[PDB]
Order: C-alpha cells, then structure tokens, then sequence
C-alpha cells in the first residue's frame, strides 16, 4: 500500500483570490468519490501540503517549499501572472521545485489562456508548454482539448458530474494539431527517441511524450499548462491527471539537505528503511486530541507509539498516535515512511520547525536552531479586565504553539508588550488574539526593539540613605561596569571582599541592576552587552536592608550607563530583494538611501536577487516603496542579522 514511485506531495499556490482554496476543495471532492490533507487518484496518494495563506508569510512559505515536492501554480486566467504569482514563482525557483500551471477561471469574462502563457514567458521566463486548448470562451466555456493525446472533453453541467470524452470538434481541429506538433517539439528536447521521430515527421507514443514532458517538468526546464474552471467543475480531473503524469515523487527530486551538529551538511536520502529524519512544519490544535504536530518524513520510518529524538533540542519525544487527515475524516495509521506526511499526536515539547530523528540515527537539523531576536514591539491594552483576563491566557496558550515572540510588562507604563520578528509577525498574532481568542484591546503602532549600551569602562557608586517611612534605609555599592562584546548579554561578577556588603544583600543589589537595565538613559530602552562588577560599598549595622541595596544597585547602574558614553543599538536586517532585471540600480539606490549596504547580486530565474544590510528602522513601508519602484513586480524577504550602533546623527534624533 506504500510505494514512493506513486507518492505525490504537492502544494497549490496562487495570487490571493486566484483560486487556491477552490482548486484544492474541488480536488478533494473528485478524489473523494469512491495542514496536509491526503487523497488518492489513479492509484496514487496525493498529499496536498497547505501553503501559507499569503506569500508575505515568508518563513512559512519557504518551509512549505521544502515540505512539498511538486507544485501547481494557479493563475486567475483573466488577470494572468499577477504580482504574487511572480512571488510564489520566485520561491518555487529558489527551492528548485518542479511545477505545473493551472489557468483557472476560464469561465469568467476576460479569461484568456494566452495572457497567462505570454505573461508566464515574459515575467517569469517559465517557458510554458500548452497542454490543452479550451472550448468556448467565457460563459460558453464548455470543454478542454488534451493536445498531447488529441482528445477533447465536454462538460454537461457546472457540477463535475457529466464529463464526456468527445473527439476534437473540427472547429479547433487545426489548432490542436498546431499545438500538438509544438508539444511534440518540446518533448523532442528531452528524448532522442522522440527527436528522431519528430524529424521523421513520425508520431511518438503517448507514453513517450508523457515521460519526456515529465523529465522536462522535473528538470525545471518547462512548465506544462492546463486550464479550467475550479468553481464550475471543469478541468479538475484533467489537472489531477497532470499531477500524476508530471509532478515528482520523493524519488524524482534531489534529496533534502541537513546539517549535523558538526556543522557538516548532509544529503538525507528518501530511504524508508534508513534512519528516520522528519520535519515538524505545522503545529495545529485540533478540537479532539489537542495539538496535532504535522510532520514530513524524509527518510526512515515514523512509528506509532514510540520515541523519536528531537535534535533541535535534546530530549526523547513520545509519538502517541499517527493520523492522516482526509477530506472528511481522520485516519489512524501504524506508521509513516520516507516521502510521506501526516500528523502525530503527542509531542508536547516539539514546536514547528524542529527536526525529529531515529533516536538511533544521525542528529541532523533540517532548519537552523537560531532564535528570532525580537525586533518589533507592539503594546496592547485589553479593554475590560475580562478581556485582560482572557488575554494573558490566550498568550500563554498561543505562546507554546509559537515561541518566536516574547511578552513583557513595559517598565513605567506597565503595559503589555508583545515583541516579534517584524510588523507582519505581530500583525497575525494581534489578529489571532481578537479573533480566535476574541480579546479586544487597543494595539499600539509597531516599533523597533532598540537596545542601549555603554562604550567605555566606568567606575561608579550608588548610595541610598534616607529616612523612608519612619525607619532609616542605607544601601551603598561601588560597581565597575564595562562594555561586553556585542551579543554577550549580561554578566554580574561579585568581587566583594570583607563582608564589606553583607552577603544577605548581594542578590538584592543584582535585582536592582536587572531593573535599572530595563531602561537605558538615551531613550529608555533595555541596556545590554555589559559586565557589572560589585567590588566595594558599605552597610549600616541596623539601617541597611535588601531594599536600600536594591535601589542602590539601581542608582549605581543608571549612573554607570549614563557615564559610559552610552550608544543606542539598532537591529540590522539582512534583506534579499528579488527584482526584474530592468529595475536594477533603481532598487539599489533606494536601499542606499535607507542607510543600506549591498553585499552582492546573484540572479534567480530570469530575475535579479540583491543581497544587503539595511537597518530595520529604515524598512517601514518598504513593501510599498518596493512595488512603487519595481512596478509591482519586485518582492523581498528580510531577517535579523546583528545589532548595530546607530550613527552619530541617528542617535541625536532618537534621543
Ligand atoms: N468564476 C469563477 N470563480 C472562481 C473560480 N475559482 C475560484 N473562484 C472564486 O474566486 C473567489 C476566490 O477563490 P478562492 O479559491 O477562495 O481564492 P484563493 O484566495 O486563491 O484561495 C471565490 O469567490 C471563488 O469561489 C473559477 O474557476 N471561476
Ligand atoms: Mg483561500
């Protein structure tokens, strides 16, 4: 019942509103008549990996490219290859995943198969190949002509319940032959047996044509193009056939690659009997059974009721039950092998992105272990305590499913501060909270998580001598604070020596420092990358207390940071801007205006991918300015790289 050769992990992707959901639903319908939904067609298992809701979900998208094997790009046949279409395309190119295209909405007014073919050629340099011609134009669209097999199909209704293989109507008869000749030509580019025949004017075997087009599609050399109307149930069954005919099995594509703890890259091969290696890519919380953590098995076998090792951490996780999600029901399975996908129940310490392995297998990691330094802060204020109550709750819960964000209570304001990887991250989170959790609050505008730090050693003291509330308080500390190498964080060294400061308070003076670091002097942002050494001070036999030293520590640090030629530190993003050749130095000047630094340009497909360093504070509304200069065709990804000292000029302003 299992056989790689007949597995087919795909993922539908299209410009928003083009027809991804409908196309997927119609697939499940047709295959159904007998995060990752499975189904069968012509003796083949199709695992429809669920691609991110929108291309902007960059991280999610790249991960889904690695989790799927083949793709079906859906275009609105009346719009052609739109901006996002281009975006997903670049993505598909980046992960070299074979693909086929589907011209959807052929039934709609303005729908044109040639607009999709031409724009695919033009914008994407896709080298499409006409796999079929339509019958009827708009509301009169009624049939599809397979031009590889020279046969037509007409549809009795808009319900996908009356399909009839009629011969090609004389009226498109010539066009079919024209494209069939053209289709044979393309196939000859991948098979000499066919090239010979083509030249001979001979007719190659369907099995021959189908295999060469497949070879080509999987070699990233061509893109079969099919058409239809998802909503009007036309062409979907023909699309299901294309999937099996031309889309790759876990054996047709190069193996996924992973890194061992030794930093050594490795090719993980799709060997069911080899050591297990799987990726968890979507942690969902199903109503009955709790959290389903979806995984892609790359090699080896995942067994039900067993132990897998989480290399992205270091503990044995327990896979309770394994299920395959079908269109209208769940199915418990005894195991999932190489090239397959499913949802494992259990696994409480495993989060999306982690790697699970054989427990007696190499400890490879399919993804980086690094963590997204929170670079965007957004304040939230529940509106009624009742909303406040279910807010921090929704957070605790949502915090486990995704730990790439941190929450804090702003020092002075006392406000709740959610921090993420970028405006978008925070956007989906915030949204998720008002919807899934129906928590309504006032959400502040996103800002960059600046940090503060000194740039020269200082030796200061903190005294807190006061008759506070009747009794006297006395705290005296003398610390030496010096700058730590960027990224070292915090270090407290207690060099105290003669009971000079009663041990009873050492931790208390640290508590004071930790708190006065929650707000630098320049802009009241966190102080980081500093070494603090308490070496002297004094106490009052009766007047001292944990509080006096606590405050004494707070004072000492405010003093130390204000005196050490403090400097503001801003996040520096690593930006990859994929753009059409034409708008080249055009986009390069903008990034330089954003105080950027280009690191080079290495082409992708028929487009140019520019790599650069740009300060996050300069990326606000970049998505817009970009499309403003790449005439809507450009796009880009962005990641945190390092923290940097803001320029002399920049500083004087932020202050
Ligand atoms: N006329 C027509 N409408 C379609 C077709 N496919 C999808 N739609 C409609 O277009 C809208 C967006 O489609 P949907 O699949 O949700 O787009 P998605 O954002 O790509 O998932 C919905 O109103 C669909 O019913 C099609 O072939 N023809
Ligand atoms: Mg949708």
């Amino acid at each position: 019942e299992y056989d790689l050769k007949r597995l087919r992990n795909i993922g539908i992707a299209a410009h928003i509103d083009a027809g991804k959901t409908t196309t997927t639903e119609r697939i499940l319908y047709y295959t159904g008549r007998i995060a990752v939904t499975t189904c069968f067609w012509k003796d083949h298992r199709i695992n429809i990996i669920d691609t991110p809701g929108h291309v902007d979900f960059t991280i999610e998208v790249e991960r889904s490219m690695r989790v799927l094997d083949g793709a079906i790009v859906v275009f609105d046949s009346s719009q052609g290859v739109e901006p996002q279409s281009e975006t997903v395309w670049r993505q598909a190119e980046k992960y070299k995943v074979p693909r086929i295209a589907f011209a959807n909405k052929m039934d709609k007014t303005g729908a044109d198969l040639w607009l999709v073919i031409r724009t695919m050629q033009e914008r994407l340099g896709a080298r499409p190949v006409v796999m079929q011609l339509p019958i009827g134009r708009e509301d009169t669209f009624s049939g599809i002509i397979d031009v590889l097999r020279m046969k037509a199909y007409t549809y009795g209704n808009d319900l996908g319940t009356d399909i009839r293989e009629i011969p090609i109507p004389e009226e498109y008869l010539d066009q079919a032959r024209e494209y069939h000749e053209k289709l044979v030509e393309v196939a000859a580019d991948f098979d000499e047996n066919i090239m010979l025949k083509y030249l001979e004017g001979e007719e190659p075997t369907e099995e021959e044509l189908v295999a060469a087009i497949r070879k080509g599609t999987i070699d990233l050399k061509i893109t079969p193009v099919f058409l239809g109307s998802a909503l009007k149930n036309k062409g979907v069954q023909l699309l299901l056939d294309a999937v099996v005919d031309y889309l790759p099995s876990p054996l047709d594509i190069p193996p996924i690659k992973g890194t061992t703890p030794e930093g050594e890259v490795v090719e993980i091969h799709p060997d069911p009997n080899g050591p297990l290696a799987a990726l968890a890519f979507k942690i969902m919380a199903d109503p009955y059974v709790g959290r389903l953590t979806f995984i892609r098995v790359y090699s080896g076998t995942l067994t039900s009721g067993s132990y897998v090792y989480n290399t992205t951490k270091g503990r044995k996780e327990r896979v309770a039950r394994l299920l395959r999600m079908h269109a209208n029901h769940r199915e418990e399975v005894e195991e999932l092998k190489a090239g397959d996908l499913g949802a494992v129940v259990g696994l409480k310490e495993t989060i999306t992105g982690d790697t699970l392995v054989g427990e007696d297998a190499p400890r490879v990691i399919l993804e980086s272990i690094e963590v997204p330094e929170p670079v965007i802060d957004v304040a939230i204020e529940p509106k009624t305590k009742a909303d406040q109550e279910k807010l921090s709750q929704a957070l605790a819960r949502l915090a486990e499913e995704d730990p790439t964000f941190r929450v804090s209570t702003h020092p002075e304001t006392g406000q709740t501060i959610i921090s993420g990887m970028g405006e978008l991250h925070l956007e989906i989170i915030v949204d998720r909270l008002k919807r899934e959790f129906k928590v309504d609050a006032n959400v502040g505008k996103p800002q960059v998580a600046y940090r503060e730090t000194i740039t020269k050693p200082v030796d200061v003291e903190g005294k807190f001598i006061r008759q506070t509330g009747g009794r006297g308080q006395y705290g005296h500390v003398k610390i030496k604070v010096e700058p730590l190498p960027r990224g070292s964080g915090f270090e407290f060294v207690n060099a105290i020596v003669g009971g000079v400061i009663p041990k009873e308070y050492i931790p208390a003076v640290q508590k004071g420092i930790e708190e006065a670091m929650q707000s630098g002097p320049l802009i009241g942002f966190p102080v980081v990358d500093i070494k603090v050494t308490l070496y002297d001070g004094s106490y009052a036999e009766v007047d001292s207390s944990e509080m006096a030293f606590k405050i004494a520590g707070s004072m000492a640090i405010k003093e130390a940071v204000q005196k050490g030629d403090p400097v503001i530190l801003e996040p520096i993003m690593r930006v990859e801007v994929t753009t059409p050749e034409e708008y080249m130095g055009d986009v390069i000047g903008d990034l330089n205006a954003r105080r950027g630094q280009i690191l080079g340009m290495e082409p992708r497909g028929n487009a140019q991918v520019i790599r650069a360093f740009v300060p996050l504070a300069e990326m606000f509304g970049y998505a817009t300015d970009l499309r403003s200069k790449t005439q809507g065709r450009g796009s880009f990804v962005m990641f945190f790289d390092h923290y940097q000292e803001v320029p002399k000029q920049v500083q004087e302003k932020l202050i």
